[PDB]
């Protein structure tokens, strides 16, 4: 698809079988959501920005489908205001900037 | 043109005549950059990131250039950790994300 920036670029997500709505995120280095379970080992972060820092847990080679598009990678949980998809699952689906 | 995502999406702006580095961020509502004068009056803008919320100024009618686009629009001043171009410009030059 061919998404707007008039509106925040939500899309649906599924991950560890929950369907969860996500914001695609071209500044975040990093994808994070809010607190839920994932399988696996996990190591501690900080990811901050406006506002500071927050506390997050790491795992690694999570499976996620974006928008009907599977990938995998490594997903942050923690208290995030907002669900984000960033660039390291934002390039494995092929998406672009373009103006 | 079209930005691929492996990394950081960081481009060169112009504003108030001087060239500074940028983020392309589609997960910011809006445009932030790193203290500077600008000219005219300004009034408070309360933005929400990763730690929270904090209060920013905000000029409008603001003249900027991304990557060589030129654009008009509102600019907010704070303590943001990259200056950050965000949806509201990002519109305005025609930029969208693609996959
Ligand atoms: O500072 S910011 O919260 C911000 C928000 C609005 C306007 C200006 C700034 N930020 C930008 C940022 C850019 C570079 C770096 I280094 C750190 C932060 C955001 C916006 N999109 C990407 C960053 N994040 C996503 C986000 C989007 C919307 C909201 I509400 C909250 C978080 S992030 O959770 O912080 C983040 C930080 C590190 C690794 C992955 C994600
Ligand atoms: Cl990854
Ligand atoms: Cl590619
Ligand atoms: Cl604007």
């Amino acid at each position: 698809p061919q998404i707007t920036l008039w509106q925040r670029p939500l899309v649906t997500i599924k991950i560890g079988g929950q369907l969860k709505e996500a914001l695609l995120d071209t500044g975040a280095d990093d994808t994070v959501l809010e607190e839920m379970s994932l399988p696996g080992r996990w190591k501690p972060k900080m990811i901050g920005g406006i506002g500071g820092f927050i506390k997050v847990r790491q795992y690694d080679q999570i499976l996620i489908e974006i928008c009907g598009h599977k990938a995998i990678g490594t997903v942050l949980v923690g208290p995030t205001p907002v669900n984000i998809i960033g660039r390291n699952l934002l390039t494995q689906i092929g998406c672009t900037l373009n103006f």
